[PDB]
């Protein structure tokens, strides 16, 4: 029916600079503007969208929330979890992805996060660009919210819910923007690639895309990027 | 705990050249803005927020969006529901609030809304400027969505859910932005006025407002304007 | 497309002896037996059913967790509220109907709670035989919860969450057992008797019954009693 | 705070003659009247029960529900799921636990089911000892409903719910009955045992149990068993 596979924009933070993380900081202009786009893109084009989910984060539901503004909706009942973010970087952060670059260097700083046995290095409870129980994160197993975090366990934060709830309703239209890594996990469990495949399709920010499927949710009709030149 | 009684903006239609309605059209860049600056009040001045509502439209929720965005949150469950409007007006619509005033005149115009046993006329589903079942409002009786509505029934839309679901959490902290009537519905039942006063407190979009309340949720601790000077 | 009304059984306190209430105390074996009969009812005859509702009472959910047993489900959702219970009595309780019918007797025993402007006294917090917060009860606007309590105000109690929550699904197979004067409510409201009907059709428990309707919730196939000589 | 572990009783199927599975065929009599005794125990003995979860199945409800009834409540929301289960067993059915053992005999029997890579055989969709989409089951992706299944996997159905939903309101009194090895899974994850472990307390049906917790769920006070001499 429908798979509105959004991610985000850039940010504000690693992006412009180098740093970032899983931290949720907002997102600059071309945010507003790359989402108000994809949401222009959405309606504009064609479609509509039923039901929103979002990794309880500011950051990702910028794009989402005004993307919707502009196609002209706004109203409908989202739903928010902790089920879709950014792979957690691990014990680096601010960096400037050239220190750390400029320091190991190597497949290293490419590898890290990637593929495996290897996410970033764990994080601590005393550095303030962690992510812990900020309200919210603490009606979950506190023995939960990981430390380092890669797109491979990241299959399952995508796993169970999908199957679970949105898999549920889906039946209908429905729309999860999330982004940078968990788009990249919806379809690469979804589609082919091979855990070593994916690693090579950022996804652009700001466009919106749709998988189509059916019944058993494989992919029937392929996927369109409203802008396939975007 | 908590209320935040949040009155939007002024749309974009009625407002600035008279006409507006139940109907469901955006507003203008003082929404944003003013929104933006209660946001900004929320936080800044203190408190956060927890749970949020909003009448399943577009108007209010431009609102409600914007002041989670800037005081720095965006992050939450969030709950629409279908009871938490603006009285939808009667027979009226685009109008102008000259030629209507300048037809009937008096009272009428002043009174229709109001009190009672005279909201706006009715409304038929010949007139583009009604309010059916655009999606969503069909996952109710359909023999629901009203016709005139008052602000008088409107505590009803108000009752049910208020004590049902709400009322429910709000051992906690949460916000239903609402506007225009809905808010004065809230307090008007909440507070002591008697049907015969509110009809004389419009409420300020943009800032917002907290009740305190406790557990009989009787407003204890009065009611902060943020901005006591706005 | 399925309206399954459910009346209980006969309890086991007033019925038997004279007294019961809007208190809660199980039900006798006629419960569990002429429940399971209805369940026997429901799916032996034919149908099934999808989803089920209760006023967060033992007695009811008795008759309505049995007839499931035997139909051969047991298994689903169910949802429980509040809006969906027996009229509280009044000021009464135990009796026996019969002193306190030996002692006004007339249309005071028998019109009581059937109309209106006179359902039973209230009911004050210093008589084992009320009904306040157990739990439960709590988690709704305290302000709540009545006192004496009519099958009048009772279609409100009615009214709000069944074109709410259960008219949202009712596209599908729902069930909500209540009984005495709820299900008379659902009924009365929907049919035509008019207020000064009903009152002559207490409905038969145990057995069970569907209503039919269609997307606008008006009962189009009339009604099956599963033993219209039951 | 709470954790109430109850083993439903014997079904009625394999148990008396040797069969069974996690196709869900109700239970005999000790069932009613074990878990009635559990109902009895956790109520009489002391404490109560806030919420209770189901894997959407009607063997285990009965033991479930009928607890309920008797220590006196039945009133509460109540929870239905697909991640509580007992191990689906492989390509076997009926059997006897008799020619099965009979047949291959050995470790076989025994081993089959109880650590990994060697589960019952899996299971096609032409013997009516599977279970695949009874309504219910395909509100989940299809692409799920197992086959063979152990408790190891099993572990996942857990975990999954087991934070996010529960997990959740445990900062109160809630209770998922489940039985045979889900309970054994609740407990080998969340104590020590460690896969080559558990394997060797099948748990007393009937009875009821509670682990205590606390924040970061991690069992503090030990485990009771209502009747430690049951």
């Amino acid at each position: 029916p429908k798979l509105v596979l959004v991610r985000h924009g850039q940010s504000e933070w690693n992006e412009k600079n180098l740093f970032t993380g899983w931290v949720d900081v907002k997102l600059s202009a071309k945010g507003q503007q790359e989402a108000a786009r994809a949401g222009e893109l959405l309606k504009e084009k064609g479609v509509n969208v039923l039901v929103d989910y979002t990794s309880k984060l500011s950051r990702a539901i910028q794009t989402a929330n005004i993307a919707l503004e502009k196609a002209d909706r706004l109203w409908i009942p989202v739903n928010r979890s902790w089920r879709l973010n950014e792979r957690h970087y691990g014990d680096l952060q601010g960096k400037d992805k050239a220190q750390t670059l400029k320091k190991f260097g190597e497949e290293k700083f490419n590898t890290y996060r990637r593929s495996f046995d290897v996410p970033p290095p764990p994080i601590d409870a005393s550095s303030p660009f962690s992510q812990k129980g900020d309200e919210r994160y603490k009606y979950v197993d506190p023995n939960v919210l990981p430390e380092t975090e890669s797109l491979a366990l990241v299959i399952d934060r995508l796993l169970p819910y999908w199957q679970d709830v949105i898999a549920k309703l889906v039946g209908k239209t429905s729309m999860i923007a999330a982004h940078g890594n968990s788009l990249r996990g919806l379809v690469k469990h979804l589609e082919g690639i091979s855990d070593a495949d994916i690693a090579k399709l950022n996804i652009p920010p700001g466009t919106i895309l749709v998988f189509e499927l059916d019944e058993n949710l494989k992919p029937s009709k392929p996927s369109y990027y409203l802008d396939p030149e975007a």
